[PDB]
């Protein structure tokens, strides 16, 4: 062919984009787009939080800050504060020094070196074979970014039951125990992306008690730290249980959203091993990996990280802005299921408040949300998930009222 | 019960790291580093582009920038301007629209999204067997770049002439006639790394002659335009040529050195083909590269240099900044080599000055360097290579008479 790049086609649009492309070609006047991979007000509109604009500020202002290459494994002040933020300040593995921290681009950062470095070094020497399981649906890039490290055998596991609308923890200890021994277990630690349903502490424990046995490496997806139920202690309780259980494992930490940084790409990769040697080990291949991919993590986004948290005034205004935005995301759930029962819709649907964070499975199949979106103009994917905070108080009414029609026919 | 890390090798650090950490522990007054990864003044400080204050400054003013997702390629403006500023205001390429660009994370970035797209979609399906060319001194992370991709067979073309301490244009061309079809050759755009020295236009001609009589893949590393000779335009007529002659190829780009924002990471990806619509196309793949990575760039650094490149008052300020870098460097190479001259040093000398960039081989052998560490404390690499930024007017007649001990002596 002519053209060296004439062999190559077109890329298939995820998705989650073309609902938003769909969303705003629609014509219609109540069109709602719920699909919307963000935190939104309640006016359809992108927050900075406060204290990432004062701090910002003060960046601009310093002076004592030049433009020289961080290291490798990134800012030394926001690696141990962030470690320190989902671990605790508290951690034995702390007082051990046995935790380590690469500066991610965000979690998918995180989740692509920590993939990379188990592609290499973990079971075996360049061991492709290690299956990986992922939940019933999960965030729809993790079977992409192992499949990228080399991975050639990713399963799934039951996570979600569509007719409980809840946790399927039968079907996933199950799952986990018919597992090869070693085998790498994907794993959200809070705010389980898409479904919003999380396993109760008496859950985790089997969940854990079947993987220590059976020597399934957890993957932890730290990605809403703080932001699902405004608690900080709470949303890692799941990472600092494996912790005080000896678990080795890696947790990809995500700052775009406790933090609202989504543009700046702001994350970590805390790493908890047995001996304080074995972590400047994997620190040591996690610098050639880098190396050969972003050569160093940029330091805007980790800057605001840092000085927030290590920062006592700032850390206390960042609470604040956080609860903001999850006392919301709690009452637009609340409110969404007092109108369904209110309306005497069928089924129940006290999942909507005992899931947590932005996004929520619905529970609707396939063709009642065509429903929603080509008869009431409703953008949601057709797994039935919703952004809650795409929800507001001028909305609730349409949308509650369109899912009873929803299930009223079809 | 062993660690899942317990059989990790401590990696060893690189030799730039060694020679930095051997040089800050030395103890003699005289010790003078010239193995610095970055510009540096003549007060052995690293620099901030005044301009990049001022935009600093006013993106800290602009309270409607918010913090959401940018494009999975990145900020359409930065894009804009950054394959702009290498291709020309007035290419024919970009008036036919036949131009594509990915922002990434560094020149580093952008050749590893390069890379995992030849490897995939270039000379067939999956080849990881096309051939890969670089120079014979190249800059070490090209070849850890595409063995990372995948490709199996990195291959190398005689560059340095140690003798006559130059370009060997005879084996450069010898090792591209006789390279396979469609090899991809890695080619420095300006200002090579690491040996300063750059081939003629005439000599740029000679070259794609033979790329083109065998349809080699030109993948261009532009990592010092502006920041090497002061001029834009010069800096760039490799690559306007390769457009002239129809082309297809890859640039690189990076944002490191002609800004000093080397921790914002911000490098860009340019694309240029034959059809505009195979150009889409591999954008949309290269979407699903990036996403897999780092989800989406960041946005302060690229943020930076578009604002410097599209207002045209911001644009002389940088081009001011980027003169007094390339002024320096090309001063301190001037007096290195009067200096060795009035010393009557043995050899020819013109290459300090015939090369260009912040990187030279000044021609000594390993043995001669080693003299240099032990006994003068002067720290520089056993291949030769100097940060010529490295040298100030205080430590220039100390290096010049250590040069000339190295070579009467050894
Ligand atoms: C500083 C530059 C741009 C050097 C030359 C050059 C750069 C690129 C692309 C890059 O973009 C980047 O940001 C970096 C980077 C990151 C970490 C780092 O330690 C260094 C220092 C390495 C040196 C100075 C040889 C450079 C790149 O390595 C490709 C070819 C090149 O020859
Ligand atoms: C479950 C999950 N993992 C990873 C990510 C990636 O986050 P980031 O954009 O910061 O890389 C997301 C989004 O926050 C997510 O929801």
């Amino acid at each position: 062919p002519p053209s060296v790049f004439a062999e190559v086609p077109q890329a298939q649009p995820v998705l989650v984009f073309k609902l938003t492309a769909d969303f705003r070609e629609d014509p219609d006047p109540r069109k709602v787009n719920l699909g919307v991979g963000a935190y939104r007000t309640d006016d359809c509109h992108p927050w900075v939080l406060p204290v990432v604009k004062k701090v910002e500020q003060k960046i601009a202002n310093d002076n004592s800050l030049n433009h020289e290459y961080l290291p490798i494994l990134g800012l030394a002040e926001f690696r141990s504060c962030a470690s320190r933020l989902a671990l605790g300040d508290d951690s034995p593995a702390l007082k051990e020094k046995r935790v380590g921290g690469v500066q991610s681009l965000g979690g998918t950062g995180a989740l692509r070196i920590g993939a990379d470095f188990l592609a290499r070094w973990y079971n075996g020497t360049n061991n492709k074979n290690t299956p990986v399981y992922v939940s019933s649906p999960t965030w729809e890039n993790h079977n992409a970014v192992f499949s990228a490290a080399g991975f050639k055998d990713i399963r799934s596991y039951r996570y979600w039951d569509a007719e409980k609308r809840g946790l399927d923890l039968q079907g996933f200890l199950n799952d986990l125990e018919n597992a090869p021994e070693f085998s790498i277990v994907v794993l959200h630690a809070c705010a389980h992306n898409p479904t919003g349903i999380d396993p109760t502490p008496e859950q985790w424990k089997q969940i854990a008690s079947v993987m220590k046995h059976r020597f399934l490496f957890p993957f932890f997806d730290s990605a809403y730290q703080g932001f699902a139920s405004g608690n900080l202690e709470r949303d890692a309780w799941a990472i600092r249980y494996f912790v005080s259980e000896g678990f080795e494992f890696f947790c990809a930490q995500s700052f775009s959203k406790n933090f609202g940084l989504y543009n700046e790409r702001v994350g970590n990769l805390t790493v908890v091993g047995k001996e304080p040697e074995s972590i400047l080990q994997v620190l040591s291949q996690m610098e050639k990996i880098v190396r050969i991919t972003w050569s160093n993590p940029p330091a805007q986004g980790a800057r605001i990280v840092a000085s927030t948290l290590s920062n006592p005034e700032l850390f206390e205004e960042w609470t604040g802005n956080v609860k903001t935005m999850a006392d919301r995301i709690l009452t637009m759930r609340s409110e969404l299921r007092a109108r369904l029962e209110a309306l005497k819709t069928p089924g129940t649907w006290n999942h909507i408040t005992d899931q947590i964070g932005m996004f929520s499975f619905t529970g609707l199949n396939p063709k009642q949300v065509e429903y929603l979106v080509n008869e009431k103009h409703i953008y949601l994917l057709p797994s039935g998930r919703i952004n809650v905070s795409g929800l507001t108080t001028k909305n609730l009414d349409y949308v509650a009222t369109s899912i009873h029609e929803a299930v009223t026919k079809i």
